[PDB]
Order: structure tokens, then C-alpha cells, then sequence
């Protein structure tokens, strides 16, 4: 069996065989040196002294309210701290690219071909003794059991943050333009090949859907007026695809960007919303530029909604997540004196920590109605029924559910939660404590140390043995959570890096592109520079309601 | 019709219409400022006072023999001037990229579709009153007129640098992996999806391609053996569609990676060449990695050949061309400390000045044979005849013809020519003078100038009137060369910039990837640093033939 099993290698060094039974670790730049990685230079033992724990650069970024008032107002002083927020979680991350599902190695199959995920960390090879390299059991435990024990919820677990529905739905609508997998193929690969935020669950993946949905006239979406209202074209209007089960009313099958939107109403909430962001864009921009045609017209709102989405995520999506008083900013202009690639790969990774579903409510609270799964799923019929100015008032009232801390993945979703843990198998996924050293943090040593509590880590115990087999998945829902957040540790510390590479890594981002010409003027650059998740709520949603993340 | 026609943005700043019949220029980080970015910042004053002109520093790099000497043998003053030649001409690319033909403002559509070439300037607008924008008549002057008094060729002119077929075929081979034109969508469009160096003329583009090829033994790539010698296997034994005329044997009828290099047996020796090479590090890979399976030493030594391509085109190809004293390194490194993007676009302007055909000999002398065109194109069998070894002996002996400098497009490739000026035109190329602008250089004032002659520049004048309207391509091949030198000023200052990007902005020069683990180590990575134009054919051809890009 293969060498390099034991994962011997430390430090982000390379472990490459050299014989049937003997490895070499590639050391390069790793600032360590000797047989694997473990002996630091002398400026690394400086720099590691020095370099203050996550735990503690979080604390202090979640108190000291006074201070941040202060530095939140010194323009200066906002830039060069949100720089360092930046670039530090930046180069934790291979771009371009390395790994894959099907290559542990590097290799041009491995960076060429868009289908796959890209791979934070190598598989664990095919013929290794045990799942998760030598350690531990010939097989993992069941994973209905790992599910049942620690993942499903008992009494539902609200989110201390108060995270509300407006927010997680904003989270999966967002996310579900880059975490498209590839099910025909496996669950290594992709569908979503822009690799990050263009829009493509809005605008369709392929020119031919794109083609379905535009109107025209004036760079406009298609749509429909419901009860004066404006709502998303029909399947049969369109001719685009989507998922919907027979059972539904061809009037209700809105046809949108990414084809799986209708399966949930909060889903197609924003997709209206986003369509009528469009075309309202649209409208400012033909009156800019009378001279301009339709096909301008269409390709530069769409660089504007991708700007306003960049800027919602970071300033209000990725802040609320947060909980720093710190204010973040979206500023392209912030690494322009810096080395950043401005291209993104996908990690599997990333997809499967970002399965919060533990986020969901036992029931849906909109106006004075209650809506189990059942009644929810599919039922477009409850966006009309309610209309989308009731939706946005009744889910910013109703509060999410806590993801880290154990126990709180909804039954209603089991099937889902126990699909992340086989996945993570047939992927190969390397353990736990491996991907906290990826991204810089000490391994957990006990499972009472990575949950905070007694209960679930004797019951995780006798699942798995040795913490050092723990599966990524399963911990990220169940991590001692930071005091009063919504998320763990490693939640965060493998999750940003992802995040502000997604968001800072798209070519709008870049020099040649960050001008306010790229988005026909200063109109078009102001729309994108102070753009809101209020703001978006208010221009399109009847009426004006007050939104947040929060309850 | 469009308010920017008469391109009137100075100094890389972007032009957007304002009104029907206004416009607004944006000068952002063009250190320029005012309607047209024509008032330089005072600091850019400073520097454009001191910065010397290409042509100044191209003669510095050509002469003082004796200082460079000292330069090449002092590593850390060799490693800072090419440091020097890096980024300069690097940071003339628009990268991640801009403009296509369909496309003269940024959009998501011209970033993200790779089937497009991207394009250095804009395409002058469909409704422009004159071809070139405002200047010039109505019509350009006929393309088989401009072709017959300026192109073809009287007398053959000899290359005064010495360019040898060695080098006329290598540029040829190499070249054409990333100038596929996709002919069936239009001139605009490419089949070459990797945009630069990835061997796709030897592994094909397609993995159902690769596939084909493939041996699925210690990596190897299938071959035949024919009178003991190393050739390619058949169309008909691999079921790989190549290009070739009907009347042709079916033991040929060669398959290689690229489909159109059975035209040409100069093309078909290079690709023999190099699939030799790949089996050969096969062969080195197996013995250092005994414990390797098929696909890991298919993978790495197409790393490995990745690395061989780039470092034989800058230390021996590009040296050539060069002329220069200095000489040249390729190490990765150099870019560590820099803000630079490892990615690729081929630029279609890229592609219209690659168009050497000037190098091209009236016969092919090969031993004591001289072939007509109509002889050598498709004669596969010329190159069984004589032998790879025998090839290799004449190609370096004879000499190739001068690009620049007017007249030299031999009469048998006369379509070829003609379709790259009908092809300039279709794609709607601005002007030479907006070229030379946008890469840095004083407009021609007249054709005198251009030529640096009398008798072309008033063939010419009277065919375009105006020096404005001058097209590239044709410019390209009369203009005045460097003194002795085979190519014009704009040929290098244009080509230069995105020949490096296409070299150092491949994925194996990213810290990340530049390792000896990569590589398989060591042995695989000193492969790679050790590449010569020399060594390639030394190992790979049959009584190790001396060999140079010069006679
Ligand atoms: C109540 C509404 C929801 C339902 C019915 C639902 C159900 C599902 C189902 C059936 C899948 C199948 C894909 C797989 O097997 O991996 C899935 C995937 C996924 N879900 Fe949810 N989920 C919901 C809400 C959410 C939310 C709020 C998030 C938060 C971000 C989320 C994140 C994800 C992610 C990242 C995937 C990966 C799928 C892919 O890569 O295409 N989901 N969900
Ligand atoms: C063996 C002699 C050669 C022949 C018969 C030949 C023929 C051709 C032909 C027929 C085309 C297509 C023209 C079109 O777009 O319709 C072409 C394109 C081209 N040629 Fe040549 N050529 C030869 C040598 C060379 C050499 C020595 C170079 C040196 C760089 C070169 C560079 C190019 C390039 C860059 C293209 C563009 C192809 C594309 O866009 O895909 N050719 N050649
Ligand atoms: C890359 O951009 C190119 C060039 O625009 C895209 O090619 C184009 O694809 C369309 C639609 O898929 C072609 O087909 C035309 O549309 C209708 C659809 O109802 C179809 O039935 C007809 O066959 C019709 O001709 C269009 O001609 C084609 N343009 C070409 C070949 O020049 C290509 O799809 C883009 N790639 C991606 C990934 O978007
Ligand atoms: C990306 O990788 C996938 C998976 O390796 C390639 O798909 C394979 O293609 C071959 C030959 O066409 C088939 O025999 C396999 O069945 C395919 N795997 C599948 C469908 O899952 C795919 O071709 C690669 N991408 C590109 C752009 O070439
Ligand atoms: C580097 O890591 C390797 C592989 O994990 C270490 O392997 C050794 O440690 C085992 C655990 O006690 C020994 O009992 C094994 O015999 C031994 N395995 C070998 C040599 O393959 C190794 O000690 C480490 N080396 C250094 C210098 O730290
Ligand atoms: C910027 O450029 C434009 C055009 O290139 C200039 O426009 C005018 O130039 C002349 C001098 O004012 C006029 O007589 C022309 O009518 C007009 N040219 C065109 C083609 O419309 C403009 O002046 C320039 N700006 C500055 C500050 O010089
Ligand atoms: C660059 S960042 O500011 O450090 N991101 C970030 C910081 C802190 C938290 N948090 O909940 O403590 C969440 C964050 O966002 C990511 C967004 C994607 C999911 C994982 C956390
Ligand atoms: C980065 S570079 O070293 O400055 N390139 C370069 C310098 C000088 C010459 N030349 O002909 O004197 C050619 C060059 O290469 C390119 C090769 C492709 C065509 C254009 C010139
Ligand atoms: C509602 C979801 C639970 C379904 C049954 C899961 C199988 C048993 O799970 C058990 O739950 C008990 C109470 O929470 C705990 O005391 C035990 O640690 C746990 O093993
Ligand atoms: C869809 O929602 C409506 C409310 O408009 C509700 O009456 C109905 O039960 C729902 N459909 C299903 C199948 O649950
Ligand atoms: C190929 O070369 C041979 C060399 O003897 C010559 O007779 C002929 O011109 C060529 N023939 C064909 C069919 O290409
Ligand atoms: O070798 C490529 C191969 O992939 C697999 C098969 O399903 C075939 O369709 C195909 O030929």
C-alpha cells in the first residue's frame, strides 16, 4: 500500500513515494525543514511566536466596542486592517489550483478540467489500510448511527447570533450559483464551470439558457405580471428547464437561472427578487445611454449585479456572520499593491462545510400561517398566496437554528445530512485534525476538547475511537461553538479562506476591470459601492420593508 | 454612429459613449488625466522623461558584448535583468482579460467564453463611417493588391540573423497548440482552450483524444517502429481524425495530437521528436518510481514536457529571435516577489503577427533533394525516405527568409496572406498607429518612416493615403527591421509582452506547482532545467545530430 498513507508530511510540505515502501517530503517553501517537515528556519520560530491564535485574533475582533468605533471611522486605518483580513486568509489557499477527487498528485488533467471541485487537501489513497489512512478501524462507523447520535434534533436549537430566515435563504440561494454538483458524474464534480460568482442561478449556466430568459428589449430578463406584480417567465413560456414534480401547475413553474429554485419557495423569493434588481438596472442604465443596445445593456447590469452581490456578501452577509464590530469592507482597490490571483477554483471542501442545514426551522412562519416541509416544499403557490413583501416581513421576524454545538439538523432533511457523510467517504476525504493543520490549528487531542462537553463526545467515542479519525462533516456540526455564535472554530477557519477567495478572486475585482466605465459610468459604479441587503430589499419588494440578517 | 470611432482615449484609458453624438474618456491608473487622458500626473512626467525607448534599450542589449559577459556570469545581476524583461513587458496584457471580436466593452460573456481569442484593443464599431474608425476613405485599398505590391516575393531574401528550417518549424509546431482557429465559427474563435502551453499538440485537446493515443503502459504514448525507428501509429490503428487528402497511404497517415500536422513533414518531424521525448522520460520516470502506476507517469511527464517546452523557447527560441548578448533565463522564481497572474488568454492580434511566413524557403532541401511545395506539403513519406536523422542535418543547414522588411511571402502561400488581411478585416482591427500606441510607441508620422525606404512607402501612400489607416499585418511584414535583425519594431514590442505571458503565466511557474515533487523529484525537475533545443533532439534522434536554431 501506498507510502504516504500515515499523511507524514507536516507543514504543507509534499509527500511524494519513492519506492514500494519508502516517501520523500518535498519541504518547498514550507519554512521547515528535515525528514518531514518538522523542523522550522529561524524566522519561522519568530514568526510562530508571534502569530496570535485564531481564537484570540477572534476575541478581539468581537469586543473592545469602543476601540473599533474609533478605527471604524479612520479610513486608513479600516483599509489597512481589512488588508490584513485579506491577504492572511488569502494564501491559505492553492490557486492556481493542485488537487482533485481522482489526483492526489498535481497534473494537468487535475487543473485543466473545470467539471471537478478542486481538493483542499489530496484523497486518501485507494488502497490505504484504513478509511482515513492508518489510523483507527477497517471500516467507519455507520453513518445513519454517526446521524442519529449527534447530527439529528431533538428540541430545536435557536441561533444565538439570531440569525433569521432572511439570511439563511439569502445563504442557500447565493451559494447554490457555485455549489452545483454534477450527480450524473459523482459527487466530486461540478456543474457550476464559473467557478464563483457570475451569476449563473440568475442569468443560466450555458448561452442557450441565458438566450431562454432574456427578453430583448432594453437588456431586460423575461418575466410575468401576477396580481400587478412582477414574477419570473414560465417553463412553457421560456422553454427552459427545471426541476418541478409533475403534480404542478404549469403557471406556477417559474423558470429561472439555476434549475433547481423552484424546489423552494425562499429560494424563489430571491429569484424574484434578483430578476427585478436586473431589469430595474436595466431602467437606469437606458436612460445613461440612450445609445446603447440591448446587448450592453444586458451584459452590464449583470457586471452591476455582480458587483452588488459581492458587496451584499461581504458588508452585510459575511459581517452578520461575523459578529466583529470591526466593519468589513468591499474594496478591490484594497490589493492592487499586493500578490492575488484573480481566478477561483471550487473546493469540495468548501461545498461540504457550507451543508448548514441545521440553519432550517421545524415549521415556516409566514404571516400567521405554519408550514411544515411537506406543505413548504414546491408550494410556489405560497409565495402568491402571501406575495413577497409578507415573505420578507415574516422572515426576518422568524429565527434560524444554531449549526456547530451538536444535535440540530432537522429530521425533515436526515436524508441530506447523511448523504454529506457518504459523500465525504466516497471522496475520500481526509479526517478532521488533517484539515485543521491545512489551515493553520492544532489537532483536536480528545473529542471532550472539540465538543466542550461530555454527552456526545463519550457517544462519538465509541463511534470512532481515536479523535485523529473524526470525520470533517459530522464535526463541524457538532464543534463547541465560539461563545454565543453560530459556527465552531474550524467552521470559520477553513470556510473563509474559501469565501473571500470566491468573492475577491472574480475578474470585476481585478485593475483592468475595478473602473467605473466597466460598469457604464459613475451611475453604474455607484449602484455597485453602496449597494445593501435594505437596499435590494427596498427597490424591488412593494411597499419597503426594514430587512436584516437578523432578527 | 458611435462616439468613440476616432478612438480618441489616449494612453490605455477607456472610451464609453455618453449621449447619441458625446462621450466619456476614463483615465483610472493611466497616470494621465483631463477629456482625452492627454495631461500627464507629475510624477509620470518624471518617469516618461527617464524611461529609455525600445529601440535604445533593444541596442544596449545587442552591443557592449564585453559588459554583458560580466553581466551573464554574475547570477544575482542576471537574475535582476530578466526580473527587468519579465515585468515590463508583462504589464502591457490585459490580464484576467478584456475585449473579443463580438465583444469592444467588458462583459462577463468575453471573460468567461474561452472559445473566443481575447483581443489587445477593441474592434473598431460595426457602424463607424470608415473601416478604421473616422480617417481614410470609405474602403480599404484591395487585399490581393497590398499582397501583390508589398507582400510577395521577387528575389528570396535570406533572414541576416540565420534563422535556420530548425527553427522556422519549431516556431510552426510550437505555436500551433494555442493557434487553432476555429474556422467553422469564424476567425474570431479557437479550438485551443488551454490558451498557451499545454502540449495539446502532442496529448490532443480532448481527453477522448488523449485517450487514443495513449498506450496505458509506464504512461507511454502509442508508436509504431518502422525500419527500427520511433514513428507515430496510424489513423487507422487509433481511430484519431487527422487532416490529410485522400490519395494518402494508410501507414502515412500518422496521428498525432494536433489534427493538422500531417500537412506539413517539418511538423510531423517535431511532433515524432517529441512524442520520442515523452516516452523517453516515461522510461526515467519508471526507474526512479518503480511503485508509479500508468496514469502518474502519464501526468508528470507531460509536466515534465510542459516545463522542456518553456524552458527551450525562452533560453534557446527566444534567444535566437532576440539577438541579444544577454542571455536569458527561465526560472519561475523570478515572478515570486511580483504581482502576477498565472493565467492565459491568446490574444487574436497575438495570433495575426505570429503569421511568419516570410520564413519559408522557395524549396526544401533535404540531403541532395530539392522539393517544390507542391512536392513537400503532405509527403509524409519524405520524411521515411530520409530519416529523421538526415532531416535534422538539412533543416539546420538551410536558411530561412526575413520577415520584415517588405516582399518576402513566398508566391506559393499567397492565400494565406490574403486571408490574414481579409481576416484582420472581418475581426474589424484598429489601425497599426492604435497599436503602436497601445503598446507604447511613437504612431508612424508616414510610410517613409515605416519602411525606412522609398519604393514600398509610395506603393503604399497611394493605396491608403494616409499612414493612420496603415493595417498591422501588412505593416508587420515591411517594416523597417532592426538593423540585421529578421523582424520590426513592433513585430518584437507587440509579440514580446504576450509571448512571455504565455510562457510565465502558465500554471507550473505558481510557487504552488514549482516544485521538485511536481516533477517526480530531483531527477524529473532537472529534466526541465536542463532543456535544450540540443538535448531535445540529442536524445531523441538517431546518431545525436549537432543542432541549432541557426546556420
Ligand atoms: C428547506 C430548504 C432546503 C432543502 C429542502 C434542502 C435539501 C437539500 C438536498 C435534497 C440536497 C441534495 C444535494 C446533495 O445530496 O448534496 C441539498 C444540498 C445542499 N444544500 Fe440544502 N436544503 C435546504 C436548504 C439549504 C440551506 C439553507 C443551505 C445553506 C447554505 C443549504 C446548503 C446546501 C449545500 C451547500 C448543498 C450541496 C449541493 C450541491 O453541491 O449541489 N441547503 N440540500
Ligand atoms: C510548411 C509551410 C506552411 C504552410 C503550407 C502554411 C499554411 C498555412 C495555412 C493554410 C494557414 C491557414 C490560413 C487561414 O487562416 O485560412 C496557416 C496559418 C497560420 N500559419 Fe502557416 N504555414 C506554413 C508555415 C508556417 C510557419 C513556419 C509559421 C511560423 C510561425 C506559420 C504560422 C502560422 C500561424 C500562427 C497561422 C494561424 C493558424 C490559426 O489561426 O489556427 N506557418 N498556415
Ligand atoms: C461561446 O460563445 C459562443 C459564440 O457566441 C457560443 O456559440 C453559440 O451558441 C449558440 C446557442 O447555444 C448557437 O446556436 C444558435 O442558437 C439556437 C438556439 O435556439 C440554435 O438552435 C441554432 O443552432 C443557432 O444557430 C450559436 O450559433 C453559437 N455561435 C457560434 C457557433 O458562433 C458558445 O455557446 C459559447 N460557449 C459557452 C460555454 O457559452
Ligand atoms: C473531465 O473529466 C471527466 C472525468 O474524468 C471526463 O469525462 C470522461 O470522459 C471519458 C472520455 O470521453 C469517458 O470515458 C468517461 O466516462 C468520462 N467520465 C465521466 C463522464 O464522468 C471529461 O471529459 C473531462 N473534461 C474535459 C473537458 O475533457
Ligand atoms: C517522520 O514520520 C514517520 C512516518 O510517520 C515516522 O515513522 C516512525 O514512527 C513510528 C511510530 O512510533 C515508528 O515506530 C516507525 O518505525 C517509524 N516509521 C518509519 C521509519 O517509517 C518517523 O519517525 C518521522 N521521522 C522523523 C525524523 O521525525
Ligand atoms: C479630445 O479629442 C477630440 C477628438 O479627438 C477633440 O475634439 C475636437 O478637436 C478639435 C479641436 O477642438 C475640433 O475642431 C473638432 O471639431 C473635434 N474633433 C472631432 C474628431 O470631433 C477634443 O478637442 C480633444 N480634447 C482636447 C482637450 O484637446
Ligand atoms: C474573512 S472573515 O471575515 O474572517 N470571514 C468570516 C469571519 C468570521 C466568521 N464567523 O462566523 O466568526 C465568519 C466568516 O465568514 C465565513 C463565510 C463563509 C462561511 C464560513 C465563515
Ligand atoms: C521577452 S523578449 O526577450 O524581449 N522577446 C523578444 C525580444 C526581442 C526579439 N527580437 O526579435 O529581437 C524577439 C523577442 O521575442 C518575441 C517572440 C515572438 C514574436 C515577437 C518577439
Ligand atoms: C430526534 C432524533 C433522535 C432519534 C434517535 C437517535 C438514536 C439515539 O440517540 C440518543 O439520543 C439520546 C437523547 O438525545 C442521547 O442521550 C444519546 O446520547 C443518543 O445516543
Ligand atoms: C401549497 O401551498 C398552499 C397555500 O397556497 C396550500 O394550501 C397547499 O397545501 C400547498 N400544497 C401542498 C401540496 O402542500
Ligand atoms: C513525395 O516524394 C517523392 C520522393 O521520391 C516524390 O516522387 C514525389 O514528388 C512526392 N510524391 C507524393 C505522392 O507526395
Ligand atoms: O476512453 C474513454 C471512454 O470513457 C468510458 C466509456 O464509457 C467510453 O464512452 C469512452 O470511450
Amino acid at each position: 500500500h501506498h507510502p504516504c498513507c500515515s499523511n507524514p508530511c507536516q507543514n504543507r510540505g509534499e509527500c511524494m513515494s519513492t519506492g514500494f515502501d519508502q516517501y520523500k517530503c518535498d519541504c518547498t517553501r514550507t519554512g521547515f525543514y528535515g525528514e518531514n517537515c518538522t523542523t522550522p528556519e529561524f524566522l519561522t520560530r519568530i514568526k510562530l511566536l508571534l502569530k496570535p491564535t485564531p481564537n484570540t485574533v477572534h476575541y478581539i475582533l468581537t469586543h473592545f466596542k469602543g476601540v473599533w468605533n474609533i478605527v471604524n471611522n479612520i479610513p486608513f486605518l479600516r483599509s489597512l486592517i481589512m488588508k490584513y483580513v485579506l491577504t492572511s486568509r488569502s494564501y491559505l489557499i492553492d490557486s492556481p489550483p493542485t488537487y482533485n477527487v481522482h489526483y492526489g498528485y498535481k497534473s494537468w488533467e487535475a487543473f485543466s478540467n473545470l467539471s471537478y471541485y478542486t481538493r483542499a487537501l489530496p484523497p486518501v489513497a485507494d488502497d490505504c489500510p484504513t478509511p482515513m489512512g492508518v489510523k483507527g478501524n477497517k471500516e467507519l462507523p455507520d453513518s445513519k448511527e454517526v446521524l442519529e447520535k449527534v447530527l439529528l434534533r431533538r428540541e430545536f436549537i435557536p441561533d444565538p447570533q439570531g440569525s433569521n430566515m432572511m439570511f439563511a435563504f439569502f445563504a442557500q440561494h447565493f451559494t447554490h450559483q457555485f455549489f452545483k454538483t454534477d450527480h450524473k458524474r459523482g459527487p466530486g464534480f461540478t456543474r457550476g464551470l464559473g467557478h464563483g460568482v457570475d451569476l449563473n442561478h440568475i442569468y443560466g449556466e450555458t448561452l442557450d439558457r441565458q438566450h431562454k430568459l432574456r427578453l430583448f428589449k432594453d437588456g431586460k430578463l423575461k418575466y410575468q405580471v401576477i396580481g400587478g406584480e412582477v414574477y419570473p417567465p414560465t417553463v412553457k413560456d421560456t422553454q427552459v428547464e427545471m426541476i418541478y414534480p409533475p403534480h404542478i401547475p404549469e403557471n406556477l413553474q417559474f423558470a429561472v437561472g439555476q434549475e433547481v429554485f423552484g424546489l423552494v419557495p425562499g429560494l424563489m423569493m430571491y429569484a424574484t427578487i434578483w430578476l427585478r434588481e436586473h431589469n430595474r438596472v436595466c431602467d437606469i442604465l437606458k436612460q445613461e445611454h440612450p445609445e446603447w443596445g440591448d446587448e450592453q445593456l444586458f451584459q452590464t447590469s449583470r457586471l452591476i449585479l455582480i458587483g452588488e452581490t459581492i458587496k451584499i456578501v461581504i458588508e452585510d452577509y459575511v459581517q452578520h456572520l461575523s459578529g466583529y464590530h470591526f466593519k468589513l469592507k468591499f474594496d478591490p482597490e484594497l490589493l492592487f499593491n499586493q500578490q492575488f490571483q484573480y481566478q477561483n477554483r471550487i473546493a469540495s471542501e468548501f461545498n461540504t462545510l457550507y451543508h448548514w442545514h441545521p440553519l432550517l426551522p421545524d415549521t415556516f412562519n409566514i404571516e400567521d400561517q405554519e408550514y411544515s416541509f411537506k406543505q413548504f416544499l414546491y408550494n410556489n403557490s405560497i409565495l402568491l398566496e402571501h406575495g413577497l413583501t409578507q415573505f420578507v416581513e415574516s422572515f426576518t421576524r422568524q429565527i434560524a437554528g444554531r449549526v456547530a454545538g451538536g444535535r440540530n439538523v432537522p429530521i425533515a432533511v436526515q436524508a441530506v445530512a447523511k448523504a454529506s457523510i457518504d459523500q465525504s467517504r466516497e471522496m475520500k476525504y481526509q479526517s478532521l485534525n488533517e484539515y485543521r493543520k491545512r489551515f493553520s490549528l492544532k489537532p483536536y487531542t480528545s473529542f471532550e476538547e472539540l465538543t466542550g462537553e461530555k454527552e456526545m463526545a463519550a457517544e462519538l467515542k465509541a463511534l470512532y475511537s481515536d479523535i485523529d479519525v473524526m470525520e470533517l462533516y459530522p464535526a463541524l456540526l457538532v464543534e463547541k461553538p465560539r461563545p454565543d455564535a453560530i459556527f465552531g472554530e474550524t467552521m470559520v477557519e477553513l470556510g473563509a479562506p474559501f469565501s473571500l477567495k470566491g468573492l475577491m478572486g472574480n475578474p470585476i475585482c481585478s485593475p483592468q476591470y475595478w473602473k467605473p466605465s466597466t460598469f457604464g459610468g459613475e451611475v453604474g459604479f455607484k449602484i455597485i459601492n453602496t449597494a445593501s441587503i435594505q437596499s435590494l430589499i427596498c427597490n424591488n419588494v412593494k411597499g419597503c420593508p426594514f430587512t436584516s440578517f437578523n432578527v
